[PDB]
């Protein structure tokens, strides 16, 4: 009785092993091989947050959870999901045709990053319906952004909560909350991309829930390209404020991410851990969503309030 529906949930991608980083990363820089002392480094990378095979077990495992919990909270629709990457294979397309050769004919897309912005949300969600219709009898609806779902919020506000409950008296007092997402080419600016200010509305809404009076917006993992990219840059900006204020902690809340990957594990835990640990303040940065219940309850009801339910 119920009706068959694809779901469709895309993702940067990451490598599933080792040997999978040149060519992942080789994509990444549109066809640019890195130099062995690159490939060298981001291997030591990998190692330095506990190994790659991790990485992409979160997202098969909030792509298979998200279609379980949708089909236990309703009645109606059946889902059924299929992974559809940016960098590596399961590519967006190979997502699209598969869901048509085992006959979908209606499905419903979300992309695992809150915020939307013309250069990836829109460009995966253009890329899948336009392989859709070179399939034929296959339509899509697509989830453009979704950072301001209150559920979403109030995970990072309750994270946040936690997070300065558990600090010293001397600390919460004198504490600096920075929000980010990954950064892009300022040039997105000349679209009207509504990308920058979506982080400081997400900035701002888990700040207020939080009770965080204190707090900035920051950008991270910028590529490599003669123009400018969105800053300043969360390592930065952290020395910015402490050399202004002389703040004792600082907390990060890299919203614009949404697991236990590269972007987070080190571009945070890592490089801005070196930062804070040479200014002599505590770090602190709250559990990523990943695959857990809170989670998916909110990217759930992302999907059905799209599908109008
Ligand atoms: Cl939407
Ligand atoms: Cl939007
Ligand atoms: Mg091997
Ligand atoms: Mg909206
Ligand atoms: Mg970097």
């Amino acid at each position: 009785s119920r009706k068959k529906m694809g779901l469709l949930v895309m993702a940067y991608g990451t490598p599933y092993k080792e040997e999978d980083i040149e060519r992942y990363y080789t994509h990444i820089r549109r066809g640019r091989k890195p130099e062995p002392e690159m490939l060298q480094d981001l291997k030591d990378r990998y190692e330095a947050i506990g190994g790659i095979s991790p990485l992409a077990q979160i997202t098969e495992q909030q792509a298979h959870n998200l279609e379980q919990h949708l089909n236990e909270i309703q009645d109606e629709i059946t889902f059924k999901a299929y992974i559809g990457l940016k960098h590596i294979e399961p590519f967006i397309e190979d997502a699209v045709a598969e869901m048509h050769k085992d006959g979908i004919t209606e499905a419903v897309s979300i992309v695992l990053a809150p915020h939307f912005s013309t250069f990836s949300v829109q460009s995966y969600n253009k890329r899948a319906k336009e392989e859709a219709e070179k399939l034929g009898g296959l339509t899509i609806t697509s989830v453009e952004s979704w950072y301001d779902e209150p559920k979403f919020v109030t995970y990072w506000v309750d994270r946040v909560k936690e997070t300065y409950a558990s600090m010293p008296e001397d600390e919460r007092e004198n504490a600096m909350l920075i929000v980010s997402a990954h950064s892009l080419p300022e040039k997105i600016k000349e679209f009207g991309d509504p990308y920058p200010d979506q982080l400081h509305e997400s900035a701002k809404l888990i700040a207020e829930g939080a009770g965080v009076s204190e707090y900035a917006v920051g950008w991270q993992s910028e590529g490599n390209t003669p123009d400018p990219w969105l800053g300043p840059d969360v390592q930065d900006l952290t020395r910015d404020l402490f050399e202004q204020k002389g703040y004792q902690a600082f907390v990060y809340v890299p919203v614009g991410f949404v697991a236990d990957h590269l972007e987070v594990l080190y571009d945070n835990d890592y490089e801005c851990k070196v930062v804070t640990d040479d200014i002599g303040a505590s770090y602190y940065r709250p559990e990523m969503p990943n695959a857990k219940p809170e989670f998916i309850d909110a990217l759930a009801t992302v999907v059905l309030k799209k599908l109008g339910r």
